[PDB]
């Protein structure tokens, strides 16, 4: 089938776009580079089976890949931002305006653009990538953190309307997700390489690792294959484990 | 000490502020109605024992109570918001900025304005009155659920930062919370006289009823009282046992 | 590799069984009614692509296995037990310890035997089938729901210490899961033909209908193929959006 | 009014049972020790306002009471069990009927004996002191985590049946609370004066100390003044803000 999977790039982008792509599914791809016509023709050289699109703002990509390929049946909103690390009081409050923005309305306005197409013909499927933050908040990140909870509760809500469409909607929250090349989030430079980083992703994640593209892929691709959509509303925490939580002293 | 509870005319405001009052704070109470000084005032002369503010923004209401009152020891950020419920298609992505604007970034607003000053004294309470939809979604009210659990994951991030200045951070959502003359969000009629809505309550709810403006109060005066400062970063539902969930056919 | 299907014939131990069958398993089968030969050798001959056991103990299970097929590399722990809704007064005490006996020390008396090996392997994954029930609870059936909450987070739990020896470990808890022939919960009459029930199941679940024994057969297979360990700790609520919450009155 | 708080002497009996007396309760009190005449006599003579019981099991003790006072208004099941840490193989499967026995069945033994009078007359409390460890598992603690789960569940499922009845039934799962003298389960030694444990404690906890008895009792002493029964199947986590999650190397 037709799915959409936004900024390729970075984050879960290209291990759920290349895997839906291995599941012979037609994958339209956006990113804020496929502004530049450099940029989409290189990717759409560098790989063949996915289809980039130059289209940035919501309705107008919905609609491109629409009419270029007959219509959206997996939507995989593969949010991202780059947050600051900040006390309370040290946010500006367009800070969290950005967040809520990049997180929160982006994924809404995407499923307000193509949720009448998947309801009329009652079947379709919906993934949100958020975060896994909300299940353990690390002190000075509320406007990420907040956000990506408002986004994996959109994903839980719109399940109880859409399911009666036969549409389903999950939200897949990650951590310590090896985002390779990409600054989001976890580049292999330092977390592969440095140490200190390596230590840490041990120590914090009950498998002591980080978690591969090609996990991410399989769940998204499993997922939008409609081989369980009984699941419908699910939050998957794609983090290994974490957190792990300290032991009391004298204990290893 | 003195307290801050905003929108006091409507959702939890009014048992916020009569039951902190009732404790012995200074309550400087906060409204939109109150930019006119004729409401303002008429407000104050029937509640003599509470400070109506006609300040609106953030930065400038804490200033105003800092200086009138001293400090601000207890935020109630009381957020309120009119959604309609609606697919998510025939929403408009503003319907949903709107949401998040006055349940997510309006909450953040207040305690970015009041955290310094609470952090350098190492002492306040911070309260959102939230809802407890994120936990029983209904369908077709994807905007104002999400923004809400939007605001929870803030309370609960907060608490994170803020603990390490011995300043506790919750969150209350309440569902069936009787609003009295108030429209936000279950005024007497139709309510309490209605038996449609009377009804409907009795079978939702475990306690078969509405929540009473006064144990949203005693809840609001026993959390910022300091008696319990070690539940910070709670979530409280307060919502009578909400959602009972239907048994099977054959089943009373 | 060799997989466990607890309890083969009911709840979810078909789905598992075939689906994990028609993966490549080799999968041994237990029962109680496998305690007799002809029982055993009827389903041998129906079902020639599974193993039935007739072993019945967890220990005596696990070394059966161990010994016939080399090892035990994938354990399902479809755990069943019969419980009478009831008013906390009418159930006796030995109503909560026969559920706790059979949802919670069940599985980890399973685990208990068959950890050592797959820690010394470096290599499993468990999985319990338990219920959705906590997420909803109904009112009148708290031995039940509070044991398979037990059951949920002894998964989550064993997650932690079980991850550094990289063996995932989940909860599939189901809900309105056909069971076809068995009475384990949901058989396909009434919940397929009385029209009372089919109206409930209609009412209550998002995607309005019963989940199937595929889809929990899918899942299964996926968890335990080692596409996606990074989920380990997960708790799955397979109910197919479950719960519905009663709307206001006026509402369609 | 007249109330029961067992095992007294430990984990969050005498926060309980003291501040249930100050607000002037007549509190009847249970403990292992009180099978001693020279226990219990140096009890009453200690705490003239705590009335101890000699009474060990669940019935005999509600029906002690129900004699000797009148009634019982208020059930605080303070629930205690001496778990050992290990890797779930290395336990033995009694290790868990232990914890289960001692965490599950006590309390709900306690539910299913006075349950009936407080139907009966439509009113009556019940808490359970739980643990806050099912929220952020440790590992190797399997056993005493997943039941402590079970009595959290337990508790809510109630809350379902009894709210119809005007009951109120909630949660509190402690964690780092001082028990002062009490091994259950953070004595003043050495969670107060050796440094390695203080320095635990610190990191950990949002708010940097172990939460004190009075705080726990404040909670009970409110939630059974029939303030706040709008709470009614509410979990409260008592932990400072634990778990604090371990932030990225080279933060503070
Ligand atoms: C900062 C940004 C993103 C993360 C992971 C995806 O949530 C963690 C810290
Ligand atoms: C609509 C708006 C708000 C509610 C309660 C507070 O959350 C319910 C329906
Ligand atoms: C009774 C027993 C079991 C169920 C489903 C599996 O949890 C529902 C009612
Ligand atoms: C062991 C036993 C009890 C605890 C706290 C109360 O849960 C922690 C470790
Ligand atoms: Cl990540
Ligand atoms: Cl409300
Ligand atoms: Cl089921
Ligand atoms: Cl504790």
């Amino acid at each position: 089938s037709t799915a959409i999977v936004t900024n390729v790039k970075h984050f879960g982008g290209m291990g759920s776009a290349l895997r839906l792509s291995e599941a012979g599914h037609t994958v339209a791809c956006h990113d804020e580079s496929f502004k530049q016509k450099d940029e989409l023709e290189a990717f759409a050289e560098t790989y063949p089976q996915l289809k980039p699109m130059s289209e940035q703002e919501p309705a107008e990509l919905i609609e491109a890949v629409t009419s270029a390929y007959g219509q959206v049946d997996v939507l995989v909103s593969n949010d991202i931002f780059a947050p600051e690390f900040q006390p309370i009081d040290k946010y500006a409050v367009e800070d969290y305006r950005g967040a809520v923005e990049a997180l929160q309305i982006r994924p809404f306005a995407l499923v307000n653009a193509v949720a009448s197409q998947m309801k009329k013909r009652k079947s379709g499927h919906i993934i949100f990538i958020t975060s896994a933050t909300p299940f353990g908040p690390w002190k000075e990140l509320s406007t990420y953190t907040s956000a990506r909870a408002g986004a994996c509760t959109l994903a839980n809500a719109l399940s109880k309307e859409l399911g009666e469409y036969n549409i389903p909607v999950f939200a897949i929250g990650p951590n310590y997700l090896h985002s390779e090349d990409s600054p989001y989030f976890y580049p292999t430079e330092p977390w592969k390489t440095n140490p200190e980083h390596v230590a840490h992703v041990k120590k914090v994640t009950a498998l002591q690792r980080l978690g591969t593209q090609k996990e991410l892929g399989e769940l998204v691709a499993f997922l939008a294959s409609g081989s369980c959509d009984y699941l419908t509303g699910q939050v998957f925490w794609l983090a290994g484990g974490f957190p792990m939580i300290e032991r009391w002293p004298g204990m290893p």
